């Protein structure tokens, strides 16, 4: 069964970044986790978590109600993701270039805060994207998912040439091989999904499974692997 079968993906994802979270809780007191970078990860975690939710509203019976908020909290979700992404590139960037110049003195408050104001900008323009989208007419309707869809693939191609300087600038640096890694295989997923949506019947079980899989390359690339860098 098709959709049973994404109905159990959606549930693992959901337990395995729950269990990321309470890994970063049940470690708040060290200095790691209480930082920015902690912050982002479990942004990231949160995010996937959403994503699965939204996804179990796709696989009920269809509605125009319930697909479109649906739709909503998947777009809304990916937008969390790739804004802590993008904040997490800026704080390494920073760290990397203050430690190179010397400075072991973590990160700056207005450093880390001009990182998030960034992101937070990129999280808003998708917001009033959908807005303005939706007006135009429910995100039911394939043409307007393609518009959030490629709004994705811009903030993806911002995140890939960051990722990319990162590892210029510090070429052993694993979390930014990760994220440049991630990003391009989520270029490549969404890309196909623009695709493929034109001509599948059953697009929302393609979106399901796309989104799913995207979020579980967050998972295996990114946020599972810092996490066990510190475990370690």
């Amino acid at each position: 069964g098709r959709e049973e079968e994404i109905l159990e993906r959606a549930r693992e994802l959901r337990e395995r970044a729950e269990e990321a979270i309470r890994f970063l809780d049940e470690n708040a007191d060290e200095p790691w986790a209480a930082g920015p970078l902690g912050q982002m990860l479990r942004d990231i975690a949160e995010a996937i978590i959403r994503i699965a939710e939204a996804v179990e509203l796709l696989l009920e019976p269809p509605t125009e109600e319930r697909v479109e908020r649906a739709l909503e909290l998947i777009a809304e979700a990916w937008a969390l993701a790739l804004a802590a992404i993008l904040e997490l590139l800026l704080v390494k960037k920073v760290e990397v270039k203050r430690k190179q110049n010397g400075d072991d003195s973590p990160p700056t408050q207005e450093e880390i805060e001009a990182a998030r104001e960034e992101a937070e900008k990129m999280r808003e323009e998708f917001e009033k994207l959908l807005e303005e989208v939706k007006k135009e007419g429910p995100l039911t309707e394939v043409e307007h998912v393609l518009k959030l869809l490629e709004k994705f693939l811009k903030y993806l191609d911002k995140i890939i040439e960051l990722a990319e300087e990162l590892a210029s600038i510090d070429p052993d640096n694993e979390l930014a091989k990760n994220i440049l890694e991630a990003a391009k295989k989520l270029k490549e997923l969404f890309e196909k999904l623009i695709e493929e949506l034109k001509k599948s019947p059953e697009w929302l079980l393609v979106l399901a499974e796309t989104v799913l899989e995207a979020a579980e390359t967050l998972y295996d690339l990114i946020v599972k692997p810092a996490l066990e860098a510190y475990k370690a």
